[PDB]
């Protein structure tokens, strides 16, 4: 199966779907889907001694402006390996501009991990989380001489609506 | 290839055959086999700080009562990563009750890890290692407040006849 | 997609070229490509207690006398996963003989890595690089009783030449 076209989103979208992880939390890697061939390819090794701060990854069968599907930052205990998937809930939007163009974020938990598959919202993180999380991203294409503006964090609703709005634009897409 | 359809089970079966890891040896995340994609996903992060005490997966073209196919530990030098496959031989038989369903566990080595591949029979093994096999299975649902039940290992033989039960039945199930 | 055979060369062939990883720099486990599934699979546990020097693999549509794609190891910051793929150029060549057979590797570095990405030929590296790497060949199959000739390093242009003549040898041999 490929995994962007041949997974399913899962029953319970937008609120709870697949997430496919490109990037473990720790790594300084930047791998992602290769989209013709659904294999893992390394895009770059990031440009500064940075490292994801989450499993970071994608939601199968969706499709934004950047003609990907909608990536989406896993907060939860441990770290998972590029090419598995697993069950988030959105629970926060974050967004951003990278180069002139809209690029938002999902802030998602698992729903299978006990710590965290309770969380509804970001606003019950803790607010360092957030704050870590932005840095990250302001920060880890400045050694490429590129300019990430981030925005105040936006609710799980906003998250749900992105979600939603993203399973549209890839349907409209399959042809 | 689909891992469980489309990878032969070795020509060696039911002595010798491939296993496919969905679990690398000192994990906290109970990954499986998606059996619709393919596709490895995050079952669960276990709910008790207890992690997986070797390499774990299941046999292709092998099929059991819960409608999986059958599972085996794989004891070796080294972790190996999920998805990946090698080759094993059966060499000990552990038999369980998991919330009152059948749930036998094979106990094989790796035939190309040159420190365990002359192990013919867990009585070969440190009685230790024994041990601490059945605690893990004993331990690892608890905090899910789910009840495990293992019985004493049984010998080399009756794995072998296990994994040839499974062939049968997977046989009968292709249509 | 098949990685060997469905996964493009990348167009700066014969120069720049994806690879398909194997295995990881720092491993002791010798995965390789399962010719028929397209799947990784467990070789074998390496004999001695030596390790990777760098990431391995293959290139993809490419076809050497052994009857497998042409090997690779990649110089670079940072562990690359099996099963993943990247963009390479090639820098120089180790020819060897392994048990009286042709086994040359083609010795590159990853584009996308901002540290290696300069790299033109071996020349370059610190000669200590080089000196590992010979030393690994020699030494990783001695404790199998295999004989591992390992001949003095070749320039930039004689790996573009083995690339070429492997993207040939395959040419021709689908059919
Ligand atoms: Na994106
Ligand atoms: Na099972
Ligand atoms: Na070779």
């Amino acid at each position: 199966a490929h995994p962007w076209h041949d997974l399913e989103i899962g029953p319970g979208a937008p609120q709870i779907f697949n997430v496919v992880v490109e990037i473990t939390k720790g790594s300084k890697v930047k791998y992602e889907l290769d989209k013709k061939t659904g294999l893992i390819k390394v895009d770059r090794i990031l440009y500064s001694s940075v490292v994801y701060p989450h499993n970071y990854g994608f939601v199968p069968r969706t499709l934004c402006e950047d003609n990907d599907p909608i990536d989406v930052l896993v907060i939860m205990q441990e770290p998972v390996l590029p090419g598995c998937f697993l069950r988030a809930r959105a629970i926060g939007l974050m967004p951003m501009i990278d180069q002139g163009e809209k690029d938002d974020k999902i802030i998602a938990v698992c729903v299978d991990d006990p710590e965290y598959k309770h969380y509804t919202d970001i606003k019950e993180l803790p607010p360092h989380r957030l704050s870590e999380i932005r840095r990250f991203f302001e920060d880890y294409k400045k050694n490429e001489n590129k300019e990430v503006a981030v925005n105040d964090f936006l609710p799980s609703e906003s998250a749900v609506e992105a979600i939603q709005y993203s399973m549209d634009l890839y349907a409209e897409y399959i042809l």
